């Protein structure tokens, strides 16, 4: 792929299901000026991914206080994403979302980020931290069965922002 | 770039390491088949953020041993540089005695194989890799230089891969 630490994160333009439940075409570059956590999950209607997606959505306000946009993505269609959102939470659905979910049906976004599992056409569990100038700061890739931690992601986002700011702090 | 791919054999290496007993030894990743491995890079010796990470992994090595997991650190510095840093007491800014081996990658080929060499600076990013007991790469972590890693998160990951190893085995 083309995701390199210290280089601009690969842009994308893709259809996402938005928190209001409608579809919108969004780009990574829409979020310049804010940190971005961009994470891939393999497929909709699976059993590890919902724990992660719901945790990032549930805790979205902790990312907003860090001026950080969270974006999820999978190769499944945006229609499939919405179907999972609309499945009742008590029956296994995602329920209402506080984060957008991108659809990568051509697999080009997962390829650009180096996380496509080529022999199956789905993404590994890749997570990327992109700073407010668009520069990639952190790469995380898990094999399919093992989920990610919102606590760890918050730790990293905050730590990068602190080290970003150290040199402009008042010298008193 | 690099040859580290999830679900494929982790790139092998053979390199001089400073072992916990203070001796040099040429070791290979394949020496540790039968154990999980946490293999982590740091940019260079005698720095500020890196010793806190290295000491944290060394101090907590028993928690990895209980998971049948070997921890190995690495940088492009010479094996003499590693040994001098170990022989510098922690209270004077050194590493002090270590419970983990520290690999020397002076030709930068290990960092290149793992995709973590920072071009034109000749140092590695803060890369960390989790390799299972069959030598297969399960997890990739790469931090830009300013931000360190968490032993807690690394243990959570090792535990989680070992958990999922307990179902779905075909052979
Ligand atoms: C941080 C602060 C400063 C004052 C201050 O009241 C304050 O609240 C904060 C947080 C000082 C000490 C004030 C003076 C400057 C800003 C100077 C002066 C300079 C001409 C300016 O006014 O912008 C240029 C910047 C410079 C040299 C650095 C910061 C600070 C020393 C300063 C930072
Ligand atoms: C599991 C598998 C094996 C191959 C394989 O392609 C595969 O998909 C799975 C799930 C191997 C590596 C194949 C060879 C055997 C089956 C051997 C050979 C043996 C003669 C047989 O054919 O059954 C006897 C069993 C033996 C020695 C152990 C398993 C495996 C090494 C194997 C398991």
């Amino acid at each position: 792929g083309n995701a390199k630490i210290g280089h601009p994160a690969p842009n994308f333009k893709a259809t996402a299901v938005m928190p209001d439940g409608q579809f919108k075409d969004i780009s990574l570059s829409d979020y310049k000026g804010k940190y971005v956590v961009f994470f891939f999950y393999p497929l909709d209607f699976t059993f590890v991914s919902p724990t992660e997606i719901i945790a990032f959505s549930d805790r979205a306000e902790e990312f907003k206080k860090l001026n950080c946009q969270v974006i999820g993505a999978s190769v499944d269609s945006h229609f499939s994403h919405l179907a999972w959102v609309n499945t009742p939470k008590k029956q296994g659905g995602l329920g209402p979302m506080n984060i957008p979910l991108v659809s990568d049906p051509k697999r080009t976004i997962a390829q650009d980020y180096g996380v496509l599992k080529a022999d199956e056409g789905i993404s590994f569990r890749g997570l990327f931290i992109i700073d407010d100038k668009g520069i990639l700061r952190q790469i995380t890739v898990n094999d399919l069965p093992v989920g990610r931690s919102v606590d760890e992601t918050l730790r990293l986002v905050q730590a990068f922002q602190f080290t970003d700011k150290h040199g402009e702090v008042c010298p008193a």
